[PDB]
């Protein structure tokens, strides 16, 4: 006689822990637009150990549907000291995060809730395979999920009803970069940088990025000078070929950059974000730069070459005009961004100025972006486009700074949206609504796939170490895991795309009904105005808000 077995259908916004009771309420309905990725999960529990469950879905949406297992990752540093009351947990342990192919095997483990995650990637209406009335406002499709043991006995089932609203979620216009660490791919898969095997993996990772709303890619002219200790290095990742012809004299080749840019174009990246040309913590030094003299490679710049020295000045006087010629020849003039150095403090205003001044002699007319969360520094007029943290953005909104950009990282641990393991899925997804309300033009994140320790002192295994060796709250350094042939998603990466989908849906309702009505619907029944710091951290609020937006779109009078 069969083991006992229970199921509960849930939204994408639950995190099901294997060591706790499940309080979440069942969710068996939702709505979506064409070209939207709609996700849900089913939790299940048995008192027995049941190995290699057979899980299947039956739906007209089967061509668009994937099922994955929600795996557990360790976190030794889930929180910084004194986590606010909105954290879902504070103790080290195992957290639901990675999403594994079902082919990898799925088990019921005694008296533990586990989950399977369902992704429905909807096409355009014109590509949809099932018959659907082109004149309907929406059509509902059942999705039935079935659990059986290894030997074909039925254990459980859940039915989900997805309503597809017959309008398209419009193309994303928000600029969105998640810094891509090519080096981390090379060291994890054990391939040489810019080998053909490395290029193939790069393509897989970029494809995943684009699919999750990344339209701007960090482009390593020289080894990005990021997360490296003073006097330290990361593996050489350098698209520019440099030949030393004599003292302070160079020649350049851009053929590997041209390969990179063509890859970007082909995979759907729209903007090229060139890597920083000076070090972190005040732009005092050059990046690591490698050059050939007489066939042989040597390091010509780095932590022993001051950024304000004439040597690095003369190098950029030769390089930058040649990069500008490349840009113009490839019709990239309005598609590029440059970086100086992030978050210069007031004590570094002078070194930042001297660095920024070098670029300004050559890069007139181009967008130059830098993380900058201090409005008093911004008033000095040294940074062109500031990228303030979402916990520091208030004075940039108050003063009408344009274009408005935001980021978050490990430092944004209080109140605001983030993507830590120990934070709820609503506190991730709500970013979409905040971006909408404040008219943000771009969002930046440092950690697509950062798989080293703090300061890149060692390589870590991201399946075992999720906090960069007790430096950053787990979830901060990476949203993808290394699968055998390409990325594995986290539930947090799926939920972040949902926030970008909410932004796109809000902008659609704005096109149909205007901004005043859209913003009023979004803030209906809130006790406090929506800000980057103040929102309901609540599954029911967010789901019912997006459902209202969808119904208002469905009901809108259309041209
Ligand atoms: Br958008």
């Amino acid at each position: 006689e069969l083991p006992d077995f229970e199921t509960r259908c849930l939204s994408s916004l639950s995190k099901v822990f294997a060591d706790a009771e499940l309080h979440d309420l069942p969710v068996n309905t939702g709505s979506a637009m064409w070209k939207e990725v709609f996700s849900f999960q089913v939790a299940y529990r048995s008192p027995q150990l049941i190995k290699s469950l057979k899980i299947s879905a039956e739906s007209e949406l089967e061509p668009y549907l994937a099922i994955r297992a929600v795996g557990l990752s360790p976190s030794e540093l889930p929180v910084f000291p004194n986590p606010d009351e909105g954290y879902i947990r504070t103790a080290p342990g195992l957290y639901p995060d990675p999403l594994y192919p079902l082919a990898d095997g799925v088990h019921a483990v005694p008296n533990q809730w586990r989950s399977v995650w369902v992704t429905v990637s909807l096409p355009s209406m014109s590509e949809f395979i099932p018959a659907a009335d082109i004149g309907a406002e929406s059509v509902s499709f059942p999705i039935d999920l079935c659990f059986e043991d290894g030997k074909g006995n039925h254990l459980g089932a859940e039915k989900f009803a997805l309503e597809i609203i017959f309008q398209e979620l419009p193309e994303q216009t928000l600029l969105h970069t998640e810094w891509f660490h090519s080096d981390c791919i090379a060291t994890q898969y054990k391939v040489e940088v810019f080998s053909e095997a490395h290029w193939k993996l790069i393509e897989s990772y970029v494809h995943n990025a684009v699919n999750h709303g990344v339209n701007m890619l960090l482009t390593p002219l020289f080894t990005p000078p990021l997360d490296t200790y003073v006097g330290g290095e990361r593996p050489t990742v350098q698209l520019i070929d440099v030949e030393i012809t004599g003292v302070n004299e160079y020649r350049f080749k851009f053929d590997r950059l041209e390969r990179w840019v063509e890859m970007c174009q082909r995979l759907g990246i729209q903007f090229i974000e060139f890597s920083h040309l000076f070090t972190q913590w005040g732009a005092k030094y050059a990046p690591k730069i490698i050059a050939k003299k007489d066939g042989e490679e040597k390091r010509i710049f780095g932590w022993d070459t001051e950024a304000s020295g004439e040597s690095y000045s003369l190098f950029l006087d030769q390089f930058l005009p040649q990069l500008v010629h490349f840009i113009r020849n490839h019709h990239l003039d309005d598609k590029v961004f440059f970086h100086v150095s992030d978050e210069p403090g007031m004590k570094h205003a002078e070194s930042y100025r001297q660095a920024s001044d070098i670029l300004n002699k050559h890069l007139a007319g181009f967008s130059i972006l830098d993380a900058l969360s201090d409005y008093d520094f911004y008033e000095k007029g040294l940074v062109q486009i500031p990228v303030p943290s979402n916990d520091q953005i208030e004075p940039f909104i108050e003063h009408g700074v344009e274009p408005l950009w935001t980021y978050y990282c490990c430092g944004q641990d209080h109140h605001v949206s983030n993507r830590f393991f120990s934070l709820s899925s609503p506190r991730n997804r709500v970013l979409g609504a905040q971006l909408y309300k404040f008219g943000v033009q771009g969002f930046l994140h440092w950690g697509f796939n950062f798989w080293y320790s703090q300061y890149s002192k060692k390589v870590i295994d991201p399946f075992k170490v999720t906090d960069a060796d007790c430096a950053f709250p787990s979830g901060d350094p990476f949203v993808v895991y290394p699968g055998a042939d390409g990325p594995l998603d986290s539930i947090r990466w799926e939920v972040f795309r949902e926030g970008l989908q909410d932004l796109r849906a809000l902008k659609l309702l704005e096109a149909l009904a205007g901004r005043e009505k859209t913003l009023a619907l979004l803030e209906q029944n809130l006790r406090e105005e929506l800000t980057f710091k103040s929102f309901p951290d609540d599954i029911e609020w967010l789901l019912s808000t997006r459902e209202k937006i969808n119904r208002a779109i469905k009901d809108a009078y259309r041209a």
